[PDB]
């Protein structure tokens, strides 16, 4: 099953860290920005927004830790290496591989989670934040209500202890993944993605070990990656990096939000832009969404 | 190959506008309808419905398209699998019988068609007993992190089709039987009688009723909520005599204490708890059974 390369004119580099291999395309030139993808995608989320950044920078389109062609580190009954710090921290250490000590960042959905709790862990390794369409995980629990619930189902569902959602998302791995992507979107159906995205984004979920991590990773979501945004908040910790927050119109952070509103409780500098656009921002909206990074970005 | 756990029990097929109920009949006395609940049928009653049988003329049905029951077609609103349309045909299936007075004990999804059906039909019901529940309304009013996490299937089982029925289908053997083990005290199957778990697995492998039951938990998220949302907004509180019982490591007390909470929801409720999972007439046959032979007699 031969996939395809979304990324003209990109390298491919298998960068060695502490926990494993982080898979990243590399493109362009500048200063150097890192986007990191979400659920249930790899890092070929970005093959339409990725060639406009790579006009003005170095673009490193990272697979998340286990996603993708990323290795995957071995969990642990806390699934340390899926929290978000330890996947900024493994991601710090891959940068750091490249030369790349201080950063842009633009993350989507985990990636999203990675990357403002690395602005909030390290914030001197970031120039500039831009999460795409999620607000902090402590808001999504906190905010946890019938109506949350039954959006974001798989928030609680995924964390379930193994192997019940490894057992279910093995009763069809090839619907459930494109589920996910069509029931995000505005359309809500396949139409927005590109096929050859899609099929990265299905052989990715095709694989029990890789839909394992994510399981850890929403693990990680529903324990670890709130207790340590709860640190944050009660100890009034904000995100001291220039922050881009955008969300979708019809996409997951509007809903019990105002996402800049929420945003501005979490960093002291943050803009914030709604995409017309489902959750998948720069597949459904790329034009608009690679506009709005670019225009954030531009500096440095 | 499906035991019978019911032994000396009459067989009914109970004809209603909205299908067949099927229900295990016995002993004689005042009429006792037992409901159970998911991932179960009316054989979760077979340790409790035989001491019940000496006192009560027990009535152990499958709830409308679980077990053998009929499973009426649902639509977008999930009405036939709403509680409310429940304890309707279950109101029809007891006046087929002659019952347009009865006990009525429920667990689980049955508890919540029985505390719908004395809110909607309070003059059809002696007494009812709800076992391991809170009121709909109640859980997704305490639905926060913890909680989201506890009972993650009421939002998950309601999401919209086939998106549960797809992952149930792989393998349903794996998710009744986790389901089963994992609302038990002990966390296994040791609870339940073997052809009790046959029976629920049976059941639970028939693609049409693992249907019912998503419909029966998405009519749980939607409707089933409003319509309790109405009642406790409206102050209607259950004018029937009832006892909550409910399971000390159940699911009713991991959202609150559960007879403050009936208390707001029954004028003469009373309320113990018994050292169980949720399944307490499984888990806890005799304490079960001795607390509703004698919150149903006199």
């Amino acid at each position: 099953p031969d996939l395809a390369d979304l990324f003209p004119g990109f390298g491919s580099e298998w960068i060695n860290t502490s926990s494993g291999r982080i898979f990243a395309r590399v493109g362009g030139d500048g200063p150097p920005l890192l986007l990191l993808h979400g659920f249930p995608q790899t890092h070929v989320m970005w093959h339409r927004v990725a060639p406009k950044l790579a006009e003005r920078f170095k673009v490193i389109v990272a697979d998340l830790p286990g996603y993708g062609w990323s290795d995957m580190p071995e969990s642990d009954e806390q699934h340390t290496p899926y929290t978000k710090r330890a996947m900024a921290k493994q991601l710090i250490e891959a940068m750091e591989q490249l030369g790349h000590v201080h950063f842009a960042l633009a993350g989507h959905d985990r990636g999203a989670r990675v990357s403002y709790r690395l602005a909030l862990d390290s914030p001197g390794r970031l120039s500039k934040l831009a999460v795409l369409d999620i607000l902090p995980t402590y808001e999504y629990w906190q905010r946890m209500n019938r109506a949350y619930a039954l959006k974001i189902y798989h928030w609680s569902f995924l964390a379930q202890p193994a192997p019940l959602p490894e057992n279910l998302l093995g009763g069809d791995p090839d619907f459930y993944v494109k589920a996910k992507l069509a029931s995000w979107t505005r359309a809500g159906d396949l139409s927005a993605f590109d096929p050859r995205a899609v099929e990265h984004y299905r052989i990715a979920f095709a694989d029990p070990m890789r839909r394992h991590v994510m399981c850890e990773d929403y693990r990680a979501g529903a324990y670890a990656d709130f207790e340590h945004d709860k640190i944050d908040v009660e100890a009034g910790n904000k995100i001291p990096v220039p922050m881009l927050a955008l969300w979708g119109a019809s996409g997951i952070a509007q809903s019990a939000a105002t996402p800049l509103d929420v945003w501005r409780k979490w960093a002291s500098d943050v803009q914030g832009a709604p995409i017309e656009s489902g959750h998948f921002l720069p597949e459904e909206a790329p034009d608009q969404t690679a506009e709005a990074l670019v225009r954030f970005f531009s500096a440095a």
